C-alpha cells in the first residue's frame, strides 16, 4: 500500500511504423485519475518528465475498476530505432506508471 499505479496492459514488443497504436491501461485500486494526468511515450533512460516525444491526456473515467485506452495517432509517434515506452505522469507531475519497453519496427 505503497503507491496507487497505473498498469499498461498488452504492451507489444514492437509496433509497426506509420500505424496508430493503442496504449491500454488499468487504474490499481487506490490510484484517482485526475483532469491533467497524461500517458506520455519517452524514450528509455529518460530523466524529466519533460522528456515526452508525444502525450495523450488520460481517459478520465467520468464514473470511476476497468480496462482504460488512449490511442496515440502515427503522425505524432517516433519513427527512429530507439527503444520507448509508456509513462503516465499525474497532474502533480510524478510518474505513476511506466511500461515494458519497445520499438517502433
Amino acid at each position: 500500500c505503497h503507491f496507487s499505479q497505473v498498469i499498461f496492459n498488452s504492451v507489444e514488443k514492437f509496433y509497426i511504423p506509420g500505424g496508430d497504436v493503442t496504449c491500454h491501461y488499468t487504474f490499481t485500486q487506490h490510484f484517482i485519475p485526475r483532469r491533467k494526468d497524461w500517458i506520455g511515450i519517452f524514450r528509455v533512460g529518460w530523466k524529466t518528465t519533460r522528456e515526452y516525444y508525444t502525450f495523450m491526456w488520460v481517459t478520465l473515467p467520468i464514473d470511476l475498476a476497468k480496462q482504460q485506452e488512449v490511442q496515440f495517432k502515427a503522425y505524432y509517434l517516433p519513427k527512429d530505432d530507439e527503444y520507448y515506452q509508456f509513462c503516465y505522469v499525474d497532474e502533480d507531475g510524478v510518474v505513476r506508471g511506466a511500461s515494458i519497453p519497445f520499438q517502433f519496427r
